[PDB]
């Protein structure tokens, strides 16, 4: 019994050794640059910070109207000073070639605006979500993507999930059964002292209320975890007419969905309660329980059947997968290296635009909701 | 240090000791004899085997259409042969002095019709939920009842189910702060070839489909977690047309409340999906998920916060409170033995299934129904 | 479409039904009869109740030495006056054929001689853990068992716990790859003033501390998950000078083994400790934990590895198989009804009972003691 | 009912807003500079990417054995090519001022080396666990600290990790009531064809099996979580001999400890089965789990009771400490800049080692092994 050759062909003295092996995404090249507009609270604690796991985007410019705060972020981010836009300089940045891309966080109502503006600028579209505060405005973006062939992406980065995509693998290979009923929630608590908040109260600002901003999640998330569209709709909404919260936007909105297959969802979304992201599929089966279902960190999910449990989550010293984030800027960034359309364009977003439009109509009229338009998720969900 | 009294104190030989300390509910008397009504699925399986762990009740006779079956079952629980009777002789059980009461677990279209036989007879009554299919039967239920001067008990095992009162117990106790959202579901895949099942897909005998069936405890569970009833419904009902299971009685159907105090609520009942008993409960302070929910076994609460997943089940070695089907069955003999009124009584299946009637005419009608009707929970939830 | 044949059947008016379909162990008949001896605290508790959910087994007869209690228990249980035994008239139940065999609950020091006199009196026997207080007695009881040509089975509910069996299944299934490390925990605080713990104390009626009482669950695991003999121990024991508790008896103590395979095992006990029954096997290819690992109630495993937790428990709906102390009980009925061997023969409890005493052999000399002396499991772990 | 203030004071057209709401770890300055030597698994999969989310840590220099490597990298994180330093012109790093502390992540004998000779470059010194291969080279590295008059930190992560350090928190404040009894679990599968597990085989390299390595964390964590040192030691270990890979290091040990307070501890460490990473800590009131206990991410603890499981674990939507890797850097950074002691000093290291060989001299002998040599963790734990 003797020691393998590897080990015993390790000098006891200091010596270099060859490249290591990778147990987590490790940086590759930096040559897509992003033009952030929009220095949020999202664009702070999630987008920059993001980053830094990309392995093909960097931040080459930064867009703002508090210039005081632009300053203070293009240092802790290093990017060049000079390169430090505002809104009404943002058309300077098509003279800029190192600027490929930019990247929209703005209030719902300005997303439009800045989209059309940029495509102009000749540069690749990066929108979060919701896409847009009208279906009109929605179509006028994809327009100006085609018109300066550029690509259009919305930020759905639970389509770049680890977990949401092991969710829909499984669901795709047929491990819950025939699809049957399916149950979102998504919620937490507005809190009007929230400067990120203030705008999603005004409804020409935000457009909607829970529902435009966080039920976007399960309605979304119910389309790709159904593999479907919804060919009618049901909705109801309810605010405290004493709540000053409420007074243009809704607090909480329920609807009922029916799919082609003949499969069913109802899904909720509020600002009046706590933390909450958490979807159920029910196939004939099992049923699947994501919770958290779409966080920033930590999702949960289980497989269940009487008397199991299978729950899948991130491992705890592998990371064989790359965070939802860095994911997303990339995606963008190596769609158009190998000219390849996005998993996540203008025409998807669109969809929920018009989906949540039927839905408010629905809950304001009372009545059921034709859905059935013929769109078509281009490329899977 | 020596040893204590105590231990000093046994002796080394064979010796009588003590009686034990009780770390689970012991057997006291069976002063209450019932009489079950119907020999089938639930009968058998949780009902029968749930008189061991009463403390105060004892099964008295049997009331079965199957004579073979009966003179079985019978010799397996030590019932007395004489003590058989068919659906035709059911009414001379007022000669036993013996039988205090009857368990009717027969389909719902006859619960009716043999509780008020049973109150002539001169017997108290416990049973099956639903109550009945039509408010006009449930109401005369309770007319029998009183004009007897006899208790009338619906069986919501889960009225006394220790997860379910804890559930209730840290609600009360504002561990979730205002309520604002509580989501349910129930499901379970139907099977046209169980004979239980069989008189479930005969709209005639069920009175209804997943939501008479299954879909009360969600309906039922939102009343008493909520601590209110609700002032108006909305909902909408679908069954592939094609399959030969819901030509009579609806698959799947959807429901979403709201209550007076402002909350909210949308759950679905299901004979198409498998096993699913999931009830939430969206506070502003706190989320409560009750997952297994109404199992007859195993159900398991956690009280969740960003960060935080505090759950509750059954000890591992204690038993702190009795199991649900005895904790029901001796609930009915306590409440005659110490003249007291029962947590479950016939008013409170009637307004489940005043409910229910809601809930289906507005899927029928695609408009909202209103229920303001002004019910009082008589002992509180 | 139109309903099927079994629905469309069903009568309207009440008539009798089929057999329903079983979701739990039914009752089959009462022909093996016990003779329980000692009503204590786990006879109480555990045992007597665990008759109920039998298939074959019955009370037939009380052994006390507090008459007081005995007429209490035996009018609680149904069992005739007449058959309550003296400690003294012990031997008297040889004259009562419907005595099949007796249940030995009684302190550790006590179980041999019992057991003997059982034998002598023609009767099987069913002694609880552990054996006995010395391997000679465990000889002793196997040879007066093997005069009697009657069986000898040792209390191990563990050896009939469904959740036990399924985690045993899966190793055996190779799904943990090659067996590596097993650690086992088993505590609980003592408490001198629970009756039952009183004589736990007492060096001679215990036979030893914590690795008797509840350690040898931990030994006994790692036996049967493992599916082999250790082949030499090593221990450690310690108890605080002070606590009147642990004068006579050791507190806590841990002892490591290794087996032929080469896996290796670390364990321990505990008197001062609140609740604590785990079990985990590392294997190459998976790790599973068992916690609770050998409860009365509520087991639950787990097979994990990067990313994922499997997690195994009872159903909560349907009972797949019977309870451990009904399955135990029924276990002896089957053995003799069949003229088959018991899962957990004489033999087995003498295993345990030889290797606790090599365990404190090597605490006592901090010295290792080798334990390969050629046991062999009869049937299988 | 009018919205509030802020809301309705949002222009609806672009407008520069305020500092965002911070629910993450925002990035402050970079004054601290790291000069990593070794650039192996952990160096490039966790610790580099680790500077990102550092707040006062930057990556200012490497020093790499192969230029190659060390050239690809340095352009992925953006260092000075012309500061890619050697093994033999290492000692130059005394003239770059820009050079704060530099951080050792060569293999364990390696160890003291670089750090007295970095302390005589007249910078602070960072050296991964174990320290060193001898409690001899631990103190000469103390030495030079002393000398240097700079600070000595070890890389321990766990003493700056979130919920390593909330268990911590939980026990102080006596949430499990007297601690008395703790189990510890480390594993992972030796691969002899990575890398840099080649070395780890080799004994004058690595200094020990899984001990040195990972048993080292239950090792420390016994430690930290019980607030107190081992007063007495026993232990044993095995390999199989025919495994090529343990021909000079062991593959599993196992350690029995006892601390002054009457606590005790039992774990061990293995190479030969899969991720494994448990912490359990015993009181008489409650028991912790941490399960993962010490993964790089996803950790997760649990406090049990009969009946209930608390479970925390990092939130999913906010970030309320920074991730241990990034506070370990930051914190040697800070304690600097404020002049403080750190938290993980070179003595708290060399106690390990102490314990560690006082552990393989109790597994060599069989005997055990005094560990009472007045060690006080400066600082708390
Ligand atoms: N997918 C996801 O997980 C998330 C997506 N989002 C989306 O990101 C977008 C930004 O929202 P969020 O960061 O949360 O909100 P914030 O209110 O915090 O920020 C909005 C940003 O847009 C700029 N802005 C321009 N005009 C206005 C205006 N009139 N009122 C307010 N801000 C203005 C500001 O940049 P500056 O101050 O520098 O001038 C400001 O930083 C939204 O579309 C939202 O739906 C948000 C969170 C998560
Ligand atoms: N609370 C709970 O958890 C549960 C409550 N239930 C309720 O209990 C009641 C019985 O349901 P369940 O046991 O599942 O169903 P089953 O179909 O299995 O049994 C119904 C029984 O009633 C008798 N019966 C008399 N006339 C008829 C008839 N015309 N058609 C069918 N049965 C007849 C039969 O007994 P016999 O042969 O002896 O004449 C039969 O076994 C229902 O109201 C149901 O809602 C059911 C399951 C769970
Ligand atoms: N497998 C399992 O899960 C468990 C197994 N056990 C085992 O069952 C056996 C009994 O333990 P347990 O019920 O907890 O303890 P208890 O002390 O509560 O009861 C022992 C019983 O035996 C009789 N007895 C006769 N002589 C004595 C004596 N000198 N001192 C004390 N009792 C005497 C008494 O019955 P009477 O008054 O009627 O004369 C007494 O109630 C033990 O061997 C134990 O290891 C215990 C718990 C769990
Ligand atoms: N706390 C934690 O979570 C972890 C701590 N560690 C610790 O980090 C240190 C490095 O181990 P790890 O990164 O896993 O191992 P690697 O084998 O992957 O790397 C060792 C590095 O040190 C340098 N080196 C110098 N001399 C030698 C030599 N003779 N043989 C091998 N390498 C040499 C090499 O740098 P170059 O090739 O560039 O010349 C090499 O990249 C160890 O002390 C280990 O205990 C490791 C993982 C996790």
């Amino acid at each position: 019994a003797t020691l393998p050759a590897g080990a015993s062909q390790v000098p006891t003295t200091p010596a270099g050794r060859p490249m290591p092996y990778a147990i987590r995404p490790m940086p590759e090249d930096r040559r897509f640059g992003y033009a952030i507009v929009g220095l949020g609270k999202y664009a702070l604690n999630q987008i920059l910070p993001g980053f830094a796991g990309c392995q093909h985007s960097r931040i080459e410019a930064l867009v703002s109207g508090n210039a005081e705060k632009a300053k203070i972020v293009a240092a802790e981010y290093g990017v060049d000073p000079r390169k430090i836009y505002d809104y009404s300089n943002f058309d300077k940045i098509a003279k800029d070639p190192k600027i490929d891309a930019v990247y929209i966080i703005l209030p719902n109502s300005l997303h439009a605006e800045f989209a059309i503006r940029a495509f102009k600028a000749g540069k690749h579209v990066m929108c979060e979500k919701p896409m847009a505060t009208s279906v009109a405005d929605c179509q006028r973006m994809i327009d100006a993507a085609k018109a300066a062939n550029k690509k259009l992406m919305i930020g759905y980065r639970c389509h770049y999930d680890p977990m949401n995509r092991a969710a829909v693998k499984l669901i795709r290979e047929n491990q819950l059964g025939k699809l049957g009923m399916v149950t979102t929630d998504n919620s937490d608590v507005m809190d009007q002292n929230d400067p990120a908040q203030q705008w999603r109260l005004r409804r020409e600002l935000a457009g909607g209320g829970s529902l435009m901003d966080i039920g976007i999640y399960g309605l979304n998330g119910t389309r790709y975890l159904l593999g479907e569209e919804p060919i009618e709709v049901r909705a109801y909404t309810y605010s405290d007419p004493n709540d000053e919260r409420f007074v243009e936007v809704e607090d909480r909105i329920i609807w009922q969905m029916r799919f082609r297959s003949g499969a069913l969802s109802h899904g909720a979304s509020s600002y009046s309660t706590t933390t909450t992201s958490r979807f159920s599929v029910q196939g004939d089966k099992a049923v699947l329980l994501m919770d958290p279902a779409t966080g920033y960190y930590q999702n949960l999910i289980s497989v269940q059947t009487p008397g199991h449990a299978n729950q899948s989550m991130m491992p705890q010293f592998i990371m064989p997968a790359n965070n939802q984030f860095s994911a997303q800027l990339d995606h963008l960034a190596e769609a158009v290296i190998n000219n390849k359309p996005v998993r996540s364009p203008g025409e998807e977003g669109m969809q929920d635009v018009r989906l949540i439009q039927a839905i408010y109509e629905a809950a304001r009229t009372g009545r059921p909701v034709n859905t059935d338009w013929g769109y078509v998720r281009q490329g899977g969900y």
